[PDB]
């Protein structure tokens, strides 16, 4: 009921938010919206990709200015009370499709005689001699979804259809500001690189029903164990102080982050999120602790700087982590400052039993990914047999929850800490960091005691509880595509698959180009599983599939990965000389209720109907012979669907 002039009737597209769609030439033209005898316009003038205000109709129609050819998006947005709207532009061997409905033959798919619902739609048709006709809805990309009308909720959470929201919580949601400088923590006052932007578990667990709307069922959350308190230099030129605000650089596994929050905070994420059929993932790392920083040899009392007498507090301050670089200097320059040959200074660190390191009279570190030093990171001696004691410098620490254990290994103290949150909160699974850099018998160790961490909590907590499933374990292994390889026959249930990446972006300017990848996935998929993912915090953000990077992820079979603002276009933020830094930029949520809502709104539907489909995870896939547009069926026991793609709209 929501019309303009020369544009299609406005369809529902989310709760409150209308659409149209048209390929408009270049030109100018008035702009008015009527719903029924309402009249609405613009108010303050028009631009595109920002939400316009609106008034009712008086005077002459603001004129709207076409320059560009192409497909245009308007919305109009009721949620506020008063109307907004809002524009946007959609800027070959590919299937071309007129605009106008399809009409599929389902003869070999659906009975005749049945309703077949467009999820994305929302459509329902009849079979009739083996045919529906169906219109794409606007925001669809030439999308139909077609399920048996009967599909009404989600199906039973699988591994192998799973919707894994991976987040850095840091930079996600700032529940709480009061915890954003723990332990003498600051922001730079620059652009924030490396700093702990203070997004914290409280937020998070805020974002849970938006993450359940997604049809995310696994949230794979950064590390929140304690990480090192201070900075190292940033990136090659130093330009920037690096923390630890990814939670790859831990300090005591024992014990939260003062940033993340407290136990309680935890405990309710954890809760909240299995109410909702949401499955918990911690980010792991047994390979290495954190750097050495000015923040924790001043604290915990180790090290050897060559910094004597006066000299010292003159240089580096009270607080030693409160010094900036000056002059002629870069935040890499407080190295010069440190002595990391000092013996004895070191020593009081971990201690020679714990890690490999180029420090002091450590063990050196060995040639080989299994006892390297990753950049320059203290290697955690994995596969030592010596019993070991706590950390030195944990002396010097008495908020540990780290007791020494007759007996223990550095091994043995790593997979009881990182067991004992499993038993403790019940953590569904584990993302495995630096896969290939740790020996397989440790990570087989982790989850056998994970595995009996987690039944004991289920036991325990039979209210609590959604099933008896054992515990996940996912891992990275650098470069690794889709292979059953040796990692699954030493605890990983699955392994990250680093190839979907160029497949995907292969098919960002043509859809139809990712089945050949989606074919050979469904079929060597059907005796093992991955986690295939578009973007990470070690490649780059995916931003290149125009609005189509939804389909190309959460239609892929095996699980599949949202990195945090895949479905709001976050844009690559600030990244210094570390061309990485950029991936973990903060979380858009201006643009969430505004410019990318339509956005966010499409990666719900089909995550939604992927949750509603194991057939699209596990499914064998027969990919259609049609004289327009492209099309597959994918089938897995009595869940059957058919994805129809009507092909490029010019
Ligand atoms: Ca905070
Ligand atoms: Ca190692
Ligand atoms: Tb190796």
């Amino acid at each position: 009921a929501w019309t303009t002039t020369d544009f299609p009737a406005f369809t529902e597209e989310g709760t409150g938010r209308f659409i149209s769609q048209k390929v408009v030439e270049k030109g100018t033209r008035p702009l008015q919206l009527n719903f029924d005898q309402q009249c609405w316009q613009p108010s303050g003038g028009i631009k595109l990709n920002q939400m316009l205000s609106m008034e009712p109709c008086r005077g002459t129609p603001p004129q709207w200015r076409i320059f560009r050819q192409g497909l245009y998006t308007l919305e109009v947005d009721t949620r506020s009370g008063t109307p907004t709207m809002m524009i946007s532009l959609e800027e070959r061997q590919c299937p071309k499709w007129d605009g106008k409905p399809l009409t599929i033959d389902v003869s070999k798919t659906f009975a005749e005689g049945s309703k077949v619902r467009d999820f994305y739609s929302g459509n329902v048709a009849t079979v009739s001699g083996g045919k529906i006709t169906l219109q794409p809805a606007f925001g669809s990309n030439g999308l139909l979804l077609l399920e048996r009308a009967e599909t009404a909720a989600p199906a039973p959470f699988d591994w192998h259809n799973a919707t894994v929201y991976f987040v850095l919580t840091d930079r996600f949601v700032n529940g709480n500001p009061a915890n954003d400088n723990s332990y003498g923590r600051h922001k730079d006052g620059m652009q924030e690189i490396g700093t702990f932007h203070g997004g914290d578990l409280q937020g998070l667990t805020s974002k849970l029903d938006y993450l359940q709307q997604m049809g995310v069922n696994a949230l794979w959350i950064s590390s929140p164990l304690e990480q090192i308190h201070g900075w190292v230099g940033g990136g090659t030129k130093g330009d920037f102080p690096h923390y630890a605000y990814h939670g790859y650089y831990t300090q005591d596994w024992s014990k939260l982050d003062a940033n993340m929050g407290t136990e309680a905070d935890l405990r309710r994420l954890v809760d909240e999120a299995h109410k909702r059929g949401i499955r918990i993932l911690f980010d792991v790392v047994m390979n290495h602790a954190g750097y050495a920083t000015l923040a924790d040899m001043q604290e915990f009392q180790f090290g050897s700087l060559y910094l004597q007498g006066d000299e010292l507090k003159k240089t580096l301050g009270e607080r030693w982590t409160d010094w900036k670089p000056g002059a002629g200097q870069t935040w890499h320059s407080f190295n010069d400052y440190i002595n990391f040959s000092d013996k004895a200074g070191w020593e009081k660190w971990w201690g020679k039993k714990w890690i490999r390191i180029d420090i002091g009279d450590y063990d050196n570190p060995g040639y080989d990914d299994l006892t390297m030093s990753l950049a320059f990171l203290p290697d955690l001696k994995t596969e030592s047999k010596e019993i070991s004691g706590l950390p030195n410098f944990y002396s010097h620490k008495p908020d540990t929850a780290a007791k020494a254990i007759p007996g223990y290994t550095p091994r043995d103290y790593l997979t009881h800490w990182l067991s004992q949150w499993v038993r403790d909160y019940g953590i569904d699974g584990f993302r495995v960091d630096t896969a290939k850099h740790v020996e397989m018998d440790a990570w087989q160790q982790l989850k056998t005691q994970a595995t009996a961490a987690l039944a004991e909590w289920k036991k325990a907590n039979p209210d609590k509880a959604l099933d008896a499933a054992p515990f996940w374990m996912t891992g990275e292994a650098w470069g690794h595509g889709v292979m059953q390889s040796d990692y699954y026959r030493h605890g990983f249930d699955a392994m990250i698959n680093f190839d979907y990446q160029d497949q995907a972006a292969k098919a960002a300017t043509c859809m139809a180009n990712i089945d050949l990848t989606w074919q050979q996935m469904a079929d060597k998929l059907q005796s093992f599983n991955v986690l295939s993912y578009l973007s990470s915090h070690d490649t780059r953000l995916f931003r290149e599939g125009g609005a189509t990077a939804a389909e190309l992820l959460l239609l892929a079979p095996g699980a599949v990965q949202i990195f945090y603002g895949d479905e709001s276009s976050r844009p690559f933020g600030p990244t210094g000389s570390d061309p990485l830094q950029g991936t973990r930029s903060e979380m858009n949520w201006q643009d969430v209720n505004g410019k990318a809502a339509r956005s966010v709104t499409h990666w719900q539907k089909i995550g939604q109907f992927r949750a509603r489909h194991p057939a699209i995870g596990m499914g064998k896939q027969t990919t259609l012979s049609m004289s327009r547009g492209y099309g597959f069926v994918r089938e897995s026991g009595e869940d059957k669907v058919m994805v129809i793609w009507a092909g490029q709209q010019q």
